[PDB]
């Protein structure tokens, strides 16, 4: 039901092409749990493509920097796009959203979405109008409708409908320990000392650290953070050496020394895990499946050291960079975290382009902005428990037509249902 | 108990400085019920400036282009702020927020709320971590508490509960219906829609209208948006004469002529009569704060489908943008009336040196005004049940100010004794 060269995640946080995907293999569920293929549908059908909607866009040209909005796949059109529309009433001549159905114009019917209205003389009195809207608000323990429609069907949609009508992703659930298992892989467990304490210090090194050194800038901005990433250094029995500045009188120096720069645990780690690529920093893709703590501290340290933390009309953080790598990254690991993100290419010692990434989500970045230890960044965790949920997104579809699919067809046992490499809940 | 001049509102909308108001008067409670007077507390005491933390602040005896922070009071240092601060509870050496309570440089034992740390034994399991925990979690329905605190206690607060902790504003409730009597009492209009159609086409116009008749513009590209003002202006009794280009090819020109731009029409001696055009410059009279609630929304509705945006990115959003600083100053008002949450910021443009942009969020509060939009990317469909337009908070900077003399009212013996500001602050008497 998909286009050859679609990436689908793996029950084991890998990443696969559909058409590679074998009977008996196991993909990713939303829940984090493995989902077995069973079959392997495969035929020829008139494709769709499924994007994102965006706002600032102009990317479709290979000459870099046009941000790659990871939401988008090709499906087959009898494929069934997982949607949500919300619920809706108006007065109380009341309007409502309700599942309803409309002939196809090949002779289908099919369930849908539907604006309805209703309505009586002004003369007969509100009696029957409170009963539709109260009737209304009893019809439902959800604020939203979850169903399917094939890829052929949106068009149906009325203009309301469907432009309130949006897919999802889903956060990874699905947690491996890399981090862990690259620290034993370099002396181990005995004594304290874990991944997140790591992971900070990894999180300052992209933030606003030298590429070629375990070395980062502090100074102030929060000031706080100084005491901490001593106590965090002295955890990982480094070493922090604080010198003469390292920005206009807002940056410093700080060299971690093991307990060097070079022959150390940390800038080992830095290229050892990947945080250094092509002479450029980037954040590696293990992340986006490790531990969830981890993650998270390792978005506390980036934003840390060159994040700014909003809460005008809710929180919000926004980390800057020029490297595509660190954008690219950022965004898998914010969302597998279930935060929602947007990026900007806007603009700018001289260079080009400068990218904007602004992640939100309540509790969810509240998770984040804990483990914060600069002034201005951190902010209270949650009052209460809370669950990492799939965020919505509208799209546009595009006929297409013409090509071969590949689809996997889950067990019956299962809720057919598993998550493509970009974190997007798809059906069958 | 309050600076000389501050503006408190009264139980009908009205509004009054603080040394005028007399025993028996009745101030604005935050249910939009009455709250009555029965004291008047004078004398002399050290101030306290209250003002939200923002880039802005502006005018005081000058110009206006400066956006101005609005959010603000100045109190003796005895008043109780009536503030909120969330409850959390953070890993899995466990730290929460709690009511706590804190000894004062004099004696006094002023009960606060304190972050806390809970740690201890190893090998002891699941229980109480994840129990002071879960514990937290269950110990209210609420997610924050709801306290108050003199100004000169303030600085007793700890920094994390202290930067978390705010002031609120509370919507207007209160419905006046000035603008329905303005209508009925004139012109030549029968309602029932009429008082909707008429809010809708006064924003129209508001967003980008001539200043001096019944002309404004609207999107050549949308068939829908265009068919709204079609059917608006037919009931108020006008025809809308649509012109090729009211801006280089985007949008159309509307010419709203009386049916069979100045004179003998419904828009335009509205705009006059109710204060829209005020001597030549474009506003939004204060009245329409206190009016009908409907009426407030499908105004804003009508600006933000003239010169307005949506976006759902990071939550719904609206974005009016406005060269008028009239405009500006009523539409915050506006908009906090109803419960929004509202941000202004000062942007770039013979051309003009600056526009204001102003931002408004609040969940189902913004989608119950931008249902009531005809404009194709601007519309949202009503919310999925009835809503309630909560207070808004604040973050505030607290200054110790001179001393200098106090006016303050005390209300009902047992009522909340919480009343509301002019500018909508949450203040205890």
């Amino acid at each position: 039901c998909f286009a050859k060269g679609t990436n689908v995640l793996m029950a084991d946080g890998s990443i696969e092409c559909i058409e590679n995907i074998e009977v008996g293999n196991k993909v990713m569920g939303k829940d984090g749990r493995p989902r077995e293929v069973i079959k392997l549908p495969r035929g020829r059908e008139t494709m769709y493509s499924v994007v994102q909607k965006s706002q600032h866009r102009a990317h479709k040209s290979d000459s870099s920097r046009e941000v790659p909005e990871l939401l988008k796949f090709t499906c087959n059109a009898t494929h069934e796009l997982v949607v949500r529309t919300p619920r809706s009433v108006r007065r109380l001549e009341v309007i409502t959203f309700e599942m309803g159905q409309k002939k196809a114009p090949d002779g289908r019917i099919v369930e849908l979405v539907k604006e309805v209205s209703k309505s009586y003389p002004i003369s007969e009195g509100p009696e029957r109008a409170n009963e539709l809207v109260e009737s209304y608000r009893k019809a439902s323990n959800k604020a939203y409708f979850e169903w399917t429609i094939e890829a052929r069907d949106l068009s149906l949609l009325g203009s309301h409908v469907r432009k309130a009508t949006y897919q999802t992703y889903a956060p990874i659930l699905y947690e491996n320990d890399h981090f862990f298992d690259y620290m034993q892989k370099s002396k181990f467990h005995l004594t304290i000392e874990g991944p997140k304490v790591l992971a900070y210090l990894l999180g300052l090194w992209i933030g606003d650290g030298l590429s070629d050194r375990a070395t980062f800038s502090v100074d102030s901005r929060d000031t706080s953070l100084m005491e901490r990433v001593t106590e965090y250094a002295e955890k990982l029995n480094l070493c922090a050496e604080y010198k003469d500045r390292k920005e206009p009188q807002v940056a410093k120096t700080v060299n971690l020394y093991s307990k060097l720069n070079t022959e150390n645990p940390l800038w080992d780690a830095i290229v050892g895990l990947g945080f250094l690529k092509d002479g450029v920093k980037n954040i590696p893709s293990f992340l986006s499946t490790d531990n969830i703590g981890t993650r998270e501290t390792f978005l506390a340290g980036l934003i840390d050291s060159d994040g700014y933390v909003t809460d005008e009309h809710g929180i919000k953080a926004t980390i800057k960079t020029i490297h595509t790598s660190v954008r690219d990254g950022l965004v898998s690991l914010a969302r597998s975290l279930g935060l929602v993100v947007s990026v900007n290419a806007e603009p700018a010692t001289k260079h080009k382009i400068s990218y904007a990434i602004y992640m939100s989500g309540g509790d969810v970045l509240l998770n984040v902005l804990s483990k914060c230890a600069g002034s201005k960044k951190f902010r209270p965790a949650p009052a209460a428990a809370f669950a990492r949920e799939c965020r919505g997104f509208y799209f546009e579809l595009q006929e297409l037509k013409e090509d071969d699919y590949y689809g996997i067809t889950l067990s019956d046992d299962s809720d057919h249902q598993f998550l493509l490499a970009n974190q997007v809940v798809v059906h069958n």
